[PDB]
């Protein structure tokens, strides 16, 4: 988890800037937009007036007693101490008239669910680079923290202009999980059966997310001979996707379009034993080895693509 001299001083300016904000106040905030939705929550691009800070401001509607809502804003301070490249700013929580608000590091480039649906799909370096800063994000949580993320999916994934992937939206929260109490398509085989889950169940999660990107489609259930010739050249109700993630073999990449790289990558993500399941390994792995020696222009490749501008 070593930081570059750039790394290292955004992460410093960040805390700077923070330091000045201060307690968060309800009044304090204008709306400018509305960013997204969101886990029981919209999330809405505001100005904080008093620092003139741009932030993005998460509000989850909850109708509770004093009692529950003090220890919600109590257990979510834990992300005052989360300080990574690769995990999203954040400013601080309060309560007010009914709704909770989390405040966060505007990343103006969105989630890659919004760049997926305009890109239509992501290229395969552009992919490494995502794979890299996922596996970083994990790995910062495990280690410095001892928590895992548990909702790895292509909208809890950002991006912004100056070339940066971040995760969020990891539970740290009991009483807020509790009192609400998302979709489940992108949880692992062995979450599903309600068995034994570690930090595995969020390789799968990220190997999924990494085929829906590099095809353009949801993977669950596999494309046909036909669809992948209309893409390349080269309907299923939740409860019935659900028993296939958990009955039938994992999806993968079509051959012939992708390097063997990346689809060994992908399918070590995706064993269905949370055993044999690649973990460390990852970091190490070919496809990673590669695209980090590789020279993406991310932030460039991004603008372009949604038109940031
Ligand atoms: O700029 C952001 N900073 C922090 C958080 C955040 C969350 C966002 O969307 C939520 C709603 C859908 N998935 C994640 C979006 Cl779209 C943007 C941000």
């Amino acid at each position: 988890l070593e930081l570059d001299e750039q790394q290292r001083k955004r992460l410093e300016a960040f805390l700077t800037q923070k330091q000045k904000v201060g307690e968060l106040k309800d009044d304090d905030f204008e709306k400018i937009s509305e960013l997204g939705a969101g886990n029981g929550g919209v999330v809405f691009k505001v100005s904080h007036k008093p620092s003139g800070l741009v932030m993005a401001r998460k509000l989850i509607h909850l109708e509770i007693k004093p009692a529950i809502r003090n220890q919600i804003i109590r257990e979510l301070q834990v992300l005052h101490e989360c300080n990574s490249p690769y995990i999203v700013g954040f400013y601080g929580a309060f309560y007010s008239d009914g709704e909770i608000s989390i405040c966060m590091e505007h990343m103006d480039g969105g989630s890659l669910d919004q760049v997926l649906k305009k890109a239509g799909r992501i290229p395969e370096q552009i992919l490494g680079k995502v794979s890299i800063a996922v596996i970083k994000g994990l790995t910062y949580l495990r280690e410095k923290h001892k928590i895992m993320h548990r909702d790895v999916k292509p909208s809890n994934i950002l991006v912004n202009s100056r070339g940066e992937i971040k995760l969020c939206d990891f539970g740290v929260s009991g009483q807020l999980i509790d009192s609400m109490a998302g979709t489940r398509s992108y949880m692992s085989p062995e979450r599903l059966q309600g068995t034994h889950y570690s930090v595995q169940s969020d390789i799968w999660s990220m190997g999924l997310s990494l085929v829906e990107m590099a095809v353009g489609r949801y993977p669950i259930p596999p494309p046909d001979a036909k669809e992948l010739e209309l893409m390349f050249g080269c309907p299923m109700a939740i409860f019935e996707l659900l028993d296939y993630i958990v009955n039938e073999p994992p999806p993968k990449l079509p051959s012939g379009v992708f390097s063997l790289e990346f689809q060994d990558f992908v399918n070590k993500c995706l064993i269905k034993n949370p055993a044999e399941r690649a973990d460390k390994q990852l970091m190490v792995h070919a496809f990673i080895k590669r695209s980090d020696a590789e020279e993406v222009d991310f932030a460039g490749w991004l603008c372009s693509t949604i038109g940031l501008n």
